[PDB]
């Protein structure tokens, strides 16, 4: 398998500004061990897409920094999204 | 044998911010030579959970900077915890 550590969330296209608003995000991943859970609350780290410094400053919701002990496999996931008062999924695989 | 060089205490689930009021930690353990005995009264040292800098901060009972001379084996521990003025054993193996 091949496991996932981290999300580049919305690479930047012509027309989008929305990740100002939208500031926290929280992950209800399946983990290794007891895998529907609340991982827990974190906020973007926009540095780059694909790994590239000659690339605009796209949102990545870091999967590494979360309240886990195991790591996170291909199963399942659910991305839920805080702005101010929504909770809004803006993404589910 | 595989011996002990520390604790990862409490590593943070969804609703736990205990190790804030709890400040202190004396070990009981069973050395290599005259055993259980007063380890020593201690603190924690916060620095992650597995080694890892992407996760957050959780508690570390530090079983080395102890008054001891040999090495702690995987016999028995008892863990005595101490706030302001309770003595209460958080945890036991």
């Amino acid at each position: 398998n091949t496991y996932i550590n981290g999300m580049y969330f919305a690479p930047t296209q012509t027309n989008k500004e929305a990740l100002d608003y939208i500031q926290k995000y929280r992950v209800e991943a399946t983990l290794q061990y007891s895998g529907f859970k609340d991982i827990g609350t974190k906020d973007k780290e926009m540095r780059n897409y694909l790994g590239d410094p000659n690339q605009p400053k796209t949102n990545y919701v870091n999967l590494r920094s979360y309240f886990t002990g195991g790591e996170n496999i291909m199963t399942y996931k659910k991305l839920r999204i805080y702005a101010i008062t929504p909770d809004d999924r803006e993404l589910l695989v």
